[PDB]
């Protein structure tokens, strides 16, 4: 009944995000075409399948060139995607480090090495705190090979981690992700975009 573990997302959740500019920041790099990559979905495939790290970032990197008919450089393409990254604001990083009094912390994130080693070189560190302090441990998709909203992907977290989901708490921004948790007992709430979820807590 009560709530001793929280699930915590982190795209729009922690981390704000900025599509367009990861786009435009493309576009600027000579994908012209990517837009009109999107719909011939050529691009959700390799999305996809960094997201389960089914491809390397080596094979990312590629596979972008390869779409582009361009030789733009690694440090090029990184810095595009990782544009996609805007900032986790640091009231967010403190709530996280109060929860940690009360709740046992997990992240639970669709996510991708590049971006991954992005927020934990330029988001996460603050203070003296690094983002092994945040979270008991960070369940990421690309190391799983699976992603939300599977419901394999919950089981896996709940099951490794050895908690009841019915103990667990899990905010995502995501309404399928949280209906797949739901049905596994998960309780959950979806936060709107920039929306800060501190109320939650609220004594
Ligand atoms: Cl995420
Ligand atoms: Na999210
Ligand atoms: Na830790």
């Amino acid at each position: 009944k009560g709530i001793k573990n929280l699930l915590i997302d982190l795209g729009g959740v922690l981390i704000n995000l900025d599509r367009e500019r990861c786009i435009e920041n493309f576009k600027k790099i000579g994908f012209q075409n990517i837009e009109e990559k999107f719909c011939t979905h050529q691009l959700d495939g390799i999305f996809l399948q960094q997201e389960k790290g089914l491809i390397t970032p080596a094979e990312f990197r590629d596979g972008i060139r390869e779409m582009m008919g361009k030789m733009v450089s690694d440090k090029q393409i990184d810095a595009a995607w990782n544009s996609f990254l805007v900032d986790i604001p640091t009231y967010k990083l403190d709530l996280l480090l109060k929860l940690r009094e009360k709740y046992v912390v997990y992240l639970l994130s669709n996510t991708n090495d590049i971006h991954w080693k992005w927020v934990c070189k330029n988001a996460f560190p603050y203070r003296t705190f690094k983002v092994e302090d945040y979270f008991e441990k960070t369940y990421l998709s690309y190391e799983m090979k699976m992603a939300k909203p599977e419901p394999e992907i919950f089981k896996a977290v709940t099951e490794d981690a050895g908690i009841d989901p019915k103990e667990t708490f899990f905010i995502d921004d995501s309404e399928i992700n949280c209906k797949v948790a739901q049905e596994l007992g998960i309780s959950t709430y979806t936060p709107k975009a920039g929306e800060d979820w501190s109320h939650l807590f609220r004594k």
